[PDB]
């Protein structure tokens, strides 16, 4: 019922560009909206993944595994799913996997993968594949959970029981510059409202 | 240890602005980052709100109410929970009950409202606040809802059993192109992996 007419860059940087679109409603009157792009992606079902990490171990209940990272447009720390952009030839499944032992050091295995799924349609065509991964907990492998020497950057990694996940994320945002990821909040909330 | 040393505005646009962000890791080496924010942001709680219906009848199963809109930045249609932004002095319950009766023209009471939680880290400094809402949909007020779309929104109401969201979801999706919003399918994921 709605078109797209054109789309025009307004400005660009080397991961992020602004463009301008023009598109028809269903009237038939031509608008225009301020839409943010990555450069990055080409060939990807998305722009990358975020990976709903579940730790299970034998006498514990299930946990799941975050991450907390310094996020320069936030000015601040985040907790937010380990995630990362998928590189190419690589599924989302793989970006995951990948993404999750680089991450926290835990190595996992796909439960499920998600469509492609919009971050802030207002604003981005950003979109990433939610791939649940399950982690064997007691296995000698994940006992020493340790990221790669040279993975990349500064994460500290926060497993939260998922029976009380969205009173310990209102916790660690209290105190205090945390800010909580709005899917894994999300997520939070539905577990809370399932019980 | 990691902070913001400066912002360079990189292409500011009517609502949009593109910038480079340099900060400081905790090495105490320079960094920089290409970060996004909406031109229009105050001292406010978050730019906006999301609200989470659950829409309630008496010996039926529960619904999550969600709409439907063409998004510009994603040239199609996406399913999202309502939302839209904070006003003035506005509490973000106040928002919330607005906003839910403007796209849907459901009236609901608070049920939990979330801290200030944030909509893509990597990219924007964007925040929203999610906001738990039930609906009677057994009192009168609620037996036919009666949108108020704003100029240039057109807005397509869907009510979803809660029970089955996800699989309903993928339903919707099978039946033609549109893209699911990250927010939603991780709600929906949750309520499936719950306990
Ligand atoms: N990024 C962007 N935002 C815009 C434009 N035009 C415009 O009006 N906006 C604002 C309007 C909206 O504030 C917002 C789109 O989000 P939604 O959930 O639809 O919000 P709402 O329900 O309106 O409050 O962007 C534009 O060109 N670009
Ligand atoms: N938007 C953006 N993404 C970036 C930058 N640097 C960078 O590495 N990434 C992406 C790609 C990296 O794999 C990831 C970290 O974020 C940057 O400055 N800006
Ligand atoms: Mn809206
Ligand atoms: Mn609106």
């Amino acid at each position: 019922k709605q078109y797209i007419i054109s789309e025009e860059l307004i400005s660009e940087g080397k991961w992020v560009k602004l463009e301008k679109t023009t598109y028809m409603d269903p009237t038939g009157k031509t608008r225009t909206w301020e839409s943010v792009k990555r450069t990055t992606r080409k060939e990807q079902t998305a722009d990358g993944v975020a990976v709903i990490p579940v730790l299970q171990r034998t006498l514990h209940y299930e946990c799941i595994v975050l991450v907390k990272q310094f996020r320069p447009p936030m000015g601040g720390y985040c907790i937010e799913f380990p995630a990362g952009l998928i590189d190419d030839g690589e599924t989302p499944e793989a970006a995951a996997l990948r993404e999750l032992e680089e991450e926290t050091g835990y190595k996992g295995d796909i439960a499920e993968c998600s469509p492609a799924v919009c971050m802030d349609p207002g604003l981005s065509n950003c979109t990433i594949h939610i791939v649940t991964v399950t982690i064997n907990g007691d296995d000698a492998e994940n006992a020493r959970p340790k990221p790669k020497p040279g993975d990349g950057e500064f994460v500290e990694v926060i497993s939260l029981p998922k029976n009380d996940l969205l009173q310990r994320l209102d916790a660690l945002v209290a105190e205090e510059h945390l800010t909580v990821d709005a899917r894994v909040y999300s997520y939070a909330l539905a577990l809370k409202h399932a019980n």
